[PDB]
């Protein structure tokens, strides 16, 4: 039997609680009361799995017991073909409620009244609203959010001690939330030998001490983590994230420096310090690559003895020396080098045709320095928010077929780039940024999934998950769009109906010129300043 060896190994709280979010994943809209009993359910069911091994129906797969719990057109079929239909039946963007917390004392009575129920409340309602949330780490973010509310329910101030721990626990979440989904996306949209890659180069710069034949390793180990998290097989996501995170400590050495302090927290804790690390210092005298991928007689032949093995071999040795380079532009210049290879290989004297395949570098690696460089310069000569309009305004005008929200959504969190690396050194700058932008990127391009409306994004987003950001990036004004024909609000709040606006003003006459495009922002906010004053404000905005 199965549910038994994972109720086992995670321990009730935790199944009971994977197996809560798995559930609310998959019906998103379904209540709250609704899925516990179901839980609930499992729950007692596993148990006694867990006293008879072969007891009655425990002989099933975790799937089928799932989605027969949840059953009581997806329904009217079978494994496996029923549990890829819930699997396609997720919503990135449900017209859910928004979010809102009431007083603080509000929750602070519920939270003793009921601290279990209370919890799951929380799981629950992210999970639904995340659909991809990487799970174990959801947990993680569970027990921060008791840890507040056990604090902050008990002192003088609990507004000034509770809220800004949710305020960062928010933040946190989106982050986490995104950054798994670009892993989920990556694996079911571009299969799994293309998230290999992407391990490979991350890895390899977390741990440039690593002999490539560990890194490996990690990398399968980590890709089946994700694949099941990502295929909806989270318990087992969990148990084999764990036993992952086992492992690189029993190996610590072999591995990186950095380790030590995580390795020594509990189980939850140390998995998400792993996954966050700072990179292991560059290990001294490293052969030039040349050598081996340039210079060498057997290139040609090693590649064709066993491409991926050496292509890996490269991948690695170009990532381990390169902690200043985002992932995706390794990737491309990985794919770049394969490319050359094949071309090369197939001539009179290969050696000659690949012997500069460097130089083939230099400019997808200036490409992405230049644009940083400036939009750095920018940011800084802007602040935040306004730097978030003028990207607005860029992409508006790139995709004014895009629906506003995602318009909005996208391009305020295109603009959290500068703020979250510019202040780093150049040395730090692009892995920072660009990695982060392939985050927002996706979050457009799965939006967009959803109600395609823009040729252009489509063919970015699905022609190639590594030159996405180049590929927006080159996009110049679409010329075939045709022309579009509260007071008592937070200063973040004022600024997403001021951008709002910013974007219907854009998709009203695309050939608008900054200056007058000032003025009529400018007029607009004065209405509003004017407007809220006061008398019958009503009767003001009339207009």
């Amino acid at each position: 039997s199965e549910v038994a060896h994972r109720f086992k190994d995670l321990g009730e709280e935790n199944f009971k609680a994977l197996v809560l979010i798995a559930f609310a994943q998959y019906l998103q809209q379904c209540p709250f009361e609704d899925h516990v009993k179901l839980v609930n359910e499992v729950t007692e069911f596993a148990k006694t799995c867990v006293a008879d091994e072969s007891a009655e129906n425990c002989d099933k797969s975790l799937h089928t017991l799932f989605g027969d719990k949840l059953c009581t057109d997806c329904c009217a079929k079978q494994e496996p073909e029923r549990n890829e239909c819930f699997l396609q039946h997720k919503d990135d963007n449900p017209n859910l409620p928004r979010l809102v917390r009431p007083e603080v004392d509000v929750m602070c009575t519920a939270f003793h009244d009921n601290e279990e129920t209370f919890l799951k409340k929380y799981l629950y309602e992210i999970a639904r609203r995340h659909p991809y949330f990487y799970a174990p780490e959801l947990l993680f973010f569970a027990k921060r959010y008791k840890a507040a509310f056990t604090e902050c329910c008990q002192a003088a101030d609990k507004a000034a001690c509770l809220l800004p721990k949710l305020d960062e626990l928010r933040d946190e979440g989106k982050a986490s939330s995104a950054k798994q989904r670009l892993k989920c996306a990556s694996l079911q949209k571009f299969g799994e030998r293309a998230f290999k890659a992407w391990a490979v180069a991350r890895l390899s710069q977390r741990f440039p001490k690593a002999e490539f034949a560990e890194v490996s390793k990690l990398v399968t180990d980590l890709t089946k983590v994700h694949t099941e998290c990502c295929h909806g097989d989270l318990l087992e996501c969990a148990d084999d994230r764990a036993d992952l995170a086992k492992y690189i400590c029993e190996n610590q050495d072999s591995i990186s420096s950095k380790l030590k302090e995580c390795c020594e927290k509990p189980l939850l804790e140390k998995s998400h310090c792993i996954a966050e690390v700072e990179n292991d210092e560059m290990p001294a005298d490293l052969p030039s690559l040349a050598a081996d991928f340039v210079e060498s007689k057997d290139v040609c032949k090693n590649y064709a003895e066993a491409k991926d093995v050496f292509l890996g071999m490269f991948l690695y040795e170009y990532a381990r020396r390169h902690p200043d380079y985002s992932v995706v532009l390794l990737l491309r210049l990985a794919k770049t080098y394969e490319t050359t290879l094949e071309k090369c290989c197939a001539a009179a004297d290969p050696h000659e045709c690949y012997a500069k395949v460097f130089d083939e570098f230099k400019p997808l690696v200036e490409e992405p320095q230049n644009l940083i460089k400036q939009n750095c310069e920018l940011f800084e000569q802007l602040g935040e928010y306004k730097f978030q309009n003028a990207l607005l305004v860029r992409y508006t005008k790139k995709v004014p077929q895009v629906s506003t929200p995602t318009l909005v959504e996208v391009s305020r969190n295109l603009g959290k780039v500068g703020s979250k690396c510019c202040k780093h050194p150049e040395a730090k700058r692009m892995p920072c940024a660009e990695d982060y932008l392939s985050v927002v990127l996706n979050q457009l391009c799965v939006l967009h999934e959803k109600t395609p409306v823009s040729d252009r994004v489509t063919k970015c987003c699905t022609e190639s998950l590594v030159n996405r950001r180049p590929c927006f990036s080159a996009l110049e004004v679409d010329e075939t769009y045709v022309p579009k024909e509260i007071c008592t609000l937070s200063e973040k709040e004022r600024q997403i109906k001021k951008q709002t606006a910013l974007v219907e003003l854009v998709k009203h006459k695309p050939k608008a010129t900054k200056e007058q495009l000032k003025a009529v922002m400018d007029d607009f906010a004065a209405f509003v300043e004017k407007c809220c004053k006061a008398d019958d404000k009503e009767t003001c905005f009339a207009e």
